[PDB]
Formats: C-alpha cells, structure tokens, sequence
C-alpha cells in the first residue's frame, strides 16, 4: 500500500521578545540649559554656567 | 493495500516578532526661571535665585 | 498491507508578536526646581548640589 499523507502542520510558535525602548519625554518647557556634566559645580551668573570655583 | 496511516503533527512555529516599542518617558517639567544678569553669581535656594555672595 | 504512515505536517504557524517594549525615561535638557528648604544649591553633574559641600 501507498505511505500515508503527509501528516497536519506544527502548532503556533512561542510568543516575541518585548519591544525597544520608549523614547525619553520632552524638553517641553524649556527655561535653562543643563549645566555641563563633567563633575564641576557651576552657579548661575550673566545668562551662563561659570565655574564655581572661579569665586570659591 | 490501504494507504499507510497520516504522519505525524508538524513542528510548532517560529517565535512571533518582537513587541511594539514601549512607550515614551515622563515629561520634563519643573523647570525654572533665568536667574537676573548682573555681573553678579547667583546659586538657587528655597524656589529662587541668591547671591553667592550671600555664602562667601 | 497497510502502507508506510506518513511524514509529519509542515512547520507551525509563527507566533504572537513580543509584548510591548520598556517605558522610556523621562524629559531633559533644561533645569528643574532645586530643594526647598533653606539650603543654597549649585549646578553639577546634571544635579543640585549643596554649595556647602564646596565651602
């Protein structure tokens, strides 16, 4: 006799990894620029960052 | 003679695409005024801007 | 007689996409309010830092 018919297909496969990252929210309202970020402490003088130490 | 009996299941499917990326961040909020420009430094203190001076 | 059964199905179906990705972190850029409580603040490393800590 013939072989049998091809047997029903596999099931589903397993569920995805979870999607990237979100994007960060807004600088919606913006007033002051971030100081600079190098382990320095700033204050705020003529519309600028100056270096602390300037008047330490 | 009679066909051989039908095969077997197939094997499960590949794993779904990943997910949808996740959603966007908080809003930055909270952000505050220039501090006055005078040639003169200022540090921020209880919601406001303070000479430096105030400290030296 | 009975013939040979037969070879299995053909691959399964692919699956539900992954669930759905990480929230993202918050705004930046601009400077937020520093403590309120009677203690003088400067700007360093993106934060608010005690001037005290430099005086």
């Amino acid at each position: 006799g013939p072989p049998g018919p091809p047997g029903p297909p596999g099931p589903p496969g397993p569920p995805g990894p979870p999607g990237p990252p979100g994007p960060p929210g807004p600088p919606g309202s913006g007033y002051i620029p971030e100081a600079p970020r190098d382990g320095q402490a700033y204050v705020r003088k003529d519309g600028e960052w100056v270096l602390l130490s300037t008047f330490l």
